[PDB]
């Protein structure tokens, strides 16, 4: 009974580092919504202007270590990007109705979890409306993955993943698990999940767990294979990640 | 051995996780400093320019969760305040010879430790020059405490701090560690250290460590004297905090 509490701070550990690898993330929205230049931009949109954002935002995404960042115009319309050289650039993309634009409209900021359109490529959509004096003239939206921090976790071997309250595997150091369950879901909700994740693919089987016994402290002993590794026992912690509404759990060898 | 790789895993988390709040900080400045509200509101000492740039700082820093963003003008005085309504507002203020202050001058940014003159809350002070046309036209400063992330490390029960180039303890899971130091200092170096941290009550003496056995590892066995008491025994890992001029120690017990 000595790994439980070591595991619990390891737990604690992981979703603190996320919290702040998180909130690392949404500073730049934040900042950004402000933004004279940003705002100028909506304004006023010229071709210098959005040159000038483009590198703006080109140089933060790299600083920031964020996979893009991007602004939308008022009526949906990606006007700058991060990636504004790439192939893949955003710019002229219709985000009019994704969560990220409507519910940063809506509600003045907005993240939301999905897969890229194109990229198949995870992430934290986080986003910030920008207001206009009449009312709003776009959103600015910045977008985290995760390898970072997963390749952290992968370093310790307590593996460890992230859910939502929905019971789904978002963010995990097993490549494989991502997108597996917690939670039973049923006939229902199963497709609409799929939507917002923009995986339609989304495999909702549950990580090969047997064996679930919860020890006195909400703890539980475990049955996983990994994929390696046949089967292992194994001891299951769980935290809530502060600044968000994601449960971490971690996995303890033996 | 095997405290070794234990801890030296926990290690490069707790860097990692100060990495991302001390970035999450970076960032307000690097883009407050070329906002041209920013440069504005130093170019026109305007009221109603000094009243938005108020709160504005204000809604910046609460979500940064920054303790205070401030705004200071060619001549040292403090013009605009995350803090404008508490009775501690940095608001006319004169900083014109902290070094982050001058500093930012000279170079373009500058990040300095020091404890809070007013408040004693020690912090890293992240400041940027806002230049405009016939030079610089003030710095915006950012300032990052460590409570939480001081916290975070109490509850992981291995005692872990920070250390400058200098040698001071400027971070730590222990707060009486607090500008102890890992090499002895000289007697007269002492006054211009006090005069830079804001604190001439800064201790400054080695930290209370003995019977240190340097491994094959690099990892080092050391006796330590634990506020109140008693001397317990420690493994010792090193690790550089990854992209600042920091180090972060930590004691993992036996
Ligand atoms: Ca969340
Ligand atoms: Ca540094």
């Amino acid at each position: 009974a000595g790994l439980a509490g070591q595991s619990r701070i390891d737990a604690s550990l992981k979703a603190s580092l996320l919290r702040a690898v998180v909130e690392r993330q949404r500073a730049l929205p934040l900042v950004l919504a402000d933004d004279a230049a940003i705002r100028g931009a909506l304004l006023s949109p010229d071709r210098p202007s959005l040159d000038r954002i483009n590198r703006k935002l080109e140089a933060l995404a790299t600083s920031a270590e964020a996979a893009v960042i991007y602004l939308i115009d008022r009526s949906g319309v990606a006007v700058a990007a991060s990636n504004w050289q790439e192939p893949t650039s955003f710019v002229g993309n219709d985000y009019a109705f994704r969560d990220y634009f409507r519910l940063a409209v809506r509600d003045g900021m907005a993240e939301h979890f999905a897969m890229g359109t194109v990229s198949k490529r995870p992430g934290l959509y986080i986003s910030r409306r920008v207001d206009g004096p009449g009312g709003p003239l776009g959103v600015i939206v910045a977008k985290l993955e995760f390898d970072g921090v997963e390749a952290d976790w992968q370093a310790s071997g307590k593996p460890a993943y992230v859910t939502d309250r929905r019971g789904i595997v978002l963010i995990t150091s097993l490549p494989s698990w991502r997108f597996m369950t917690t939670k039973p879901i049923a006939e229902d909700r199963l497709a609409p999940i799929r939507e917002s994740l923009q995986f339609g693919d989304a495999p909702l089987l549950p990580l090969p767990f047997r064996k679930i016994e919860a020890r006195p402290d909400g703890s539980s002993t475990l049955d996983a294979l990994l994929p390696g590794d046949s089967t292992a026992a194994f001891l299951r912690v769980e935290t809530m990640v502060p600044s968000t509404n994601w449960r971490l759990e971690q996995l303890s060898p033996l």
